[PDB]
């Protein structure tokens, strides 16, 4: 599954959000 990695991009919202605080 190729496409499958793209759902894991949604994980990395996550990551943007250290930058938030």
């Amino acid at each position: 599954d190729a496409g499958h990695g793209q759902i894991s991009h949604k994980r990395h919202k996550t990551d943007s959000f250290v930058g938030l605080m």
